[PDB]
């Protein structure tokens, strides 16, 4: 059914913004070493049930949290993420600490996820609930969008450490910690059950669960 | 409406990358104005723009939109062109992007077709001139391509504002496309229903007024 070397298969993930440019990269190496013609395919998260997708087989694999995946689905951990804040380092609030109030005042973008069911809606409820709503100013939906904006503008951004560590590396952005105390998340890769003994999707279970994620 | 006191969330619909551009350039704009105005940037779907416009669903779409003209009224922002991007640490760097040497890289494509995004254009003439197999990975964000070109040996075809932003910031360098492409117009698109509406009017002549570079 499934050989590596020789497939030319082109494999769907479901995938927020964030985990797609997390994921493929570390899959590139495994491609050319020893599947050379095989595709990755980093597919955006819908209104629309994921399950079905999956079961559909228009979706390989899921990965991320995805809190309202169950039945029929077989999952695997791959590691744990925390979120941060940032702010862009010619922020007023930069030359300034943040303690809880000075933090419910300054401006705010936030990534919605609840339309996803991707489990980053936890902190979304949260950061909804805690801020007063004039303090929001910005919305979108990609992760890697919030973080542009973030670092062309004063506002501050809530988001896992991977993706904040990935931009504070040129210096536009001020990593520091969430006064209020988040969800710890846990990321993982889901597929249905009805694929569980597929080789390809094996195999592509194996690539990815030997990711080193740290 | 008032934007000194309105607390309206406008939406605005546009791919990442149209999204990433325009919601900074109304930072000042909200701070000094309209302070408690909120935008929202929302990403293009399966469906019609047309159906989302008319609905109220998005007050304003941004970018370049061919298939939008039955009730839709446009303004055209700017002109842009694509190029490639790869990394300094890449192989084919020292050595020149001559149509030959391109084919035999691996590539990242960013798919529009879905949303008739006029990127269509773009992915369409290189899925005619490269080799199925020089084609690795496959992305409907320009952002997250724009990731993994700075993290692996991908070529990346991509609007030159989107490419400038990344050299600027770190290991991509731009390189001509040796490949015939278009030159797209960047409008933006509303409905006629809400031509006329005070809010979604100051909202387009905010725009007008930004100076893209």
């Amino acid at each position: 059914r499934f050989d590596p070397g020789t497939s030319n298969r082109n494999f769907r993930i479901a995938a927020s913004d964030f985990g797609q440019a997390l994921m493929l990269p570390r899959l590139y190496a495994t491609l050319e070493e020893t599947a050379p013609q095989v595709r990755v395919t980093g597919v955006n998260l819908r209104h629309g049930p994921l399950v079905e997708e999956l079961e559909s087989g228009s979706i390989d694999i899921a990965f991320g949290g995805f809190p309202t995946l169950s039945a029929g689905i077989k999952t695997q951990t791959l590691f744990r993420e925390e979120y941060v804040c940032v702010m862009r380092q010619s922020h007023p609030a930069l030359t300034h600490g943040l303690d809880l109030e000075a933090f419910r005042q300054c401006r705010h973008i936030i990534v919605t996820a609840h339309e996803f069911n991707h489990v980053h809606e936890q902190v979304e409820a949260r950061l909804l609930e805690l801020l007063p709503p004039e303090s929001i100013r910005f919305t979108t939906e990609n992760f890697l969008v919030s973080a542009v904006i973030a670092e062309e503008t004063d506002v501050i951004l809530t988001i896992p450490s991977r993706l904040a560590r990935w931009f504070a590396n040129r210096g536009g952005l001020t990593i520091f910690p969430v006064p209020i105390e988040l969800p710890s998340i846990e990321v993982k890769q889901y597929w249905h059950e009805r694929y569980d003994k597929d080789p390809g999707n094996i195999w592509l279970r194996r690539v990815i669960a030997k990711i080193g994620f740290q």
